[PDB]
């Protein structure tokens, strides 16, 4: 559902580290529990040699913040990922400009979406630009941090 797409992504240069500045859902149920399986909380981005992207993460799992490796793995499409589950979900960069924010969305028909910046900073710019793409999408749920909570674990 989601058709915006980063053209010419390079994805070498989206390599470090990362702020969830804001996320959004299809669902309400996806986001609303901090436990909720969707609500995480990007680290670091470590694309490999070969061109897939292991992400490292926390998520809120049994009372405590826990450390997430996993891997997307690269497809034909640039800008198109798939993480191996029970079912097929395919991860997306809709947009980046790579030093200051980074636009992503997983999908399945439900749907998760992030606004990325690469400080604890609130970006208006980066903002604008997630709420942009995501007018289309029939999203539900939208949070976002402040700079103190970006600095915490689970943004507590
Ligand atoms: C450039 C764009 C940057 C891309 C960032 C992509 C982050 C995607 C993380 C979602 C995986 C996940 O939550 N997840 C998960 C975690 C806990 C419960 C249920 N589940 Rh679905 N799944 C499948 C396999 C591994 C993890 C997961």
């Amino acid at each position: 559902i989601v058709t915006q797409t980063m053209k010419g992504l390079d994805i070498q240069k989206v390599a470090g580290t990362w702020y969830s500045l804001a996320m959004a859902a299809s669902d309400i149920s996806l986001l609303d529990a901090q436990s909720a399986p969707l609500r995480v909380y990007v680290e670091e981005l470590k694309p490999t040699p070969e061109g897939d992207l292991e992400i490292l993460l926390q998520k809120w799992e049994n009372d405590e913040c826990a450390q997430k490796k996993i891997i997307a793995e690269k497809t034909k499409i640039p800008a198109v990922f798939k993480i191996d589950a029970l079912n097929e979900n395919k991860v997306l960069v809709l947009d980046t400009d790579y030093k200051k924010y980074l636009l992503f969305c997983m999908e399945n028909q439900s749907l998760v979406c992030q606004c990325l910046v690469r400080t604890p900073e609130v970006d208006d710019e980066a903002l604008e630009k997630f709420d942009k793409a995501l007018k289309a999408l029939p999203m539900h749920i939208r949070l976002s941090f402040n700079p103190t909570q970006l600095e915490e674990q689970c943004h507590i």
